[PDB]
């Protein structure tokens, strides 16, 4: 029909062109490497995996377990060579790295409606596109990006708070409030000057300015910044609070809060004690750790929507970290949605988005509704999904959801029109 182009053949350029093959859509795919490489490749490999060679837990109580089932029911590219390259890893999803990107790259390679570009891609492609370069997009995309949708809506790097889960918070603790400046639908977390001053220095031990940055200058430096009570009133005192520490709503559905102006480089169980001594959040469950580091993604809430496709860019679809997520598994599930919607386009069908149980589902949601300003990069996490109501413990729950996102995603899976070939 018509050819469609994939601009990137890492995780989630790799997936989509196999996506769309699959559907018998003739792909051309652009990489720039071996012509230009990013910071972080080594190889011209399609796929190529950068850093660690964990995809992540494989359990049924794992967000990024469920993933791989859905990845592995829908035939994905990336499981099938991640369970030849297999490697043993307790818990975890590992491979062997140069296995895996080779038999990625041979499949793709081989196929007679595959061409392979290799040159570096300066213009968005007109026609039917995906776009998935990756967190090292090169400058004159990113750049051409910005042109074409505007400079706010693309980042280079991120600056991430800790997320929590709402219902994991205490909220007898916190009260509903902004000030002067802010929109009254904040959570605020009070503290008295001791728990501020124990904060503090658990925070120097636990080592846009990163929050433990802060720390380090002083301790009135956190007070004159992101934990400032000004303007406040704790309905619990009358009074304005020594210290806050305040979270704002970041899914569409509620479940997601992050903390305002914790942007943090800090080690993932330093964060997860750090948190517990704020009052409210002493057994909140951490869903999406902070970080801050080199990475260029687009304002997913601004531009794309759940299908994955630009919602002012007919055709034009973005997938992996330059559509807003985070990981090597996420990456190549949000290249397998927008390959299947630039194939259902080239074919004259309607775009599709899995359901809200399932991880890919409850991670396009997110990403297509969740808070714009600011908005950070997300990877599989509970808080993404509808929880299990009940009183039985939280793996029982989590098990639940496991089940009910992977029995959601095949339905979904089988009831499409045209249906995935058997792999
Ligand atoms: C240093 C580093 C460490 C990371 N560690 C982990 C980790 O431990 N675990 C994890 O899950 N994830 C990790 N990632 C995060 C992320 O999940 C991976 O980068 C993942 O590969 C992203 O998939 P992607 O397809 O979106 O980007 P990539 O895999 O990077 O693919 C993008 C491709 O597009 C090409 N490209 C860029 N610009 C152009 C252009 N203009 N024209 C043509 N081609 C272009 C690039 O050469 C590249 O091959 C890491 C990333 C980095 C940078």
């Amino acid at each position: 029909m018509e050819r469609v182009n994939v601009v990137g053949a890492g995780l989630a350029g790799s997936e989509a062109a196999w996506t769309l093959l699959r559907l018998g859509v003739p792909v051309r795919l652009f990489e720039m490497r071996p012509k230009r490489m990013t910071p972080a490749h080594g190889t011209d490999r399609f796929a190529e995996i950068v850093c660690s060679n964990s995809l992540g837990g494989e359990g049924e109580t794992n967000a990024k377990g469920l993933l791989q089932a859905e990845m592995r029911r829908a035939g994905s590219l990336v499981m099938e060579a991640a369970d030849l390259a297999r490697v043993p890893a307790g818990g975890a999803l590992a491979v062997d790295r140069e296995e895996f990107s080779g038999y990625i790259t041979e499949r793709l390679t081989g196929h007679p409606l595959l061409e392979v570009v290799r040159e570096e891609v300066r213009e968005i492609p007109p026609g039917i596109t995906v776009l998935a370069t990756g967190p090292l997009t090169s400058e004159a995309l990113a750049e051409a990006l910005k042109r074409r949708f505007g400079d706010h809506f693309l980042a280079y790097y991120d600056a991430a708070s800790p997320i929590v889960l709402y219902e994991s918070i205490d909220l007898t603790k916190c009260f509903r409030a902004g000030r002067y400046g802010q929109s009254a639908d904040y959570l605020n977390c009070p503290m008295t000057e001791e728990e501020y001053r124990r904060f503090h220095q658990a925070l120097l031990e636990a080592q846009c300015v990163p929050v433990e940055e802060l720390a380090r200058r002083g301790y009135q430096t956190l007070l004159f910044g992101p934990m400032k009570p000004v303007g406040l009133v704790d309905p619990r005192t009358g009074k304005e609070p020594f210290a806050v520490v305040q979270l704002r709503q970041e899914d569409k559905a509620g479940r997601m809060w992050s903390l305002v102006g914790f942007q943090t480089g800090l080690k993932w169980p330093e964060q997860k004690r750090l948190i517990q001594m704020i009052p409210g959040l002493e057994n909140a469950e951490i869903v999406r750790y902070g970080v801050m580091h080199r990475n260029t993604y687009l304002n997913a809430p601004r531009l794309l929507g759940e299908t994955l496709e630009f919602r002012e860019a007919e055709g034009l679809y973005a997938a992996g970290v330059l559509a807003g997520v985070e990981g090597y598994l996420e990456s190549a599930a949000t290249g397998f949605l927008a390959g299947l919607n630039a194939a259902r386009k080239a074919l004259g069908l309607p775009p599709v988005a899995p359901p809200e149980e399932s991880m890919l589902g409850g991670l396009v949601r997110y990403l297509a509704t969740a808070n714009p300003e600011g908005f950070q990069p997300m990877y599989a996490n509970w808080g993404l999904v509808p929880p299990v109501e009940g009183r039985m413990g939280k793996k029982e729950k989590r098990q639940a959801m496991y089940r009910r996102g992977l029995e959601a995603f095949s339905a979904w899976l089988s009831g499409l029109n045209p249906p995935l070939p058997r792999p």
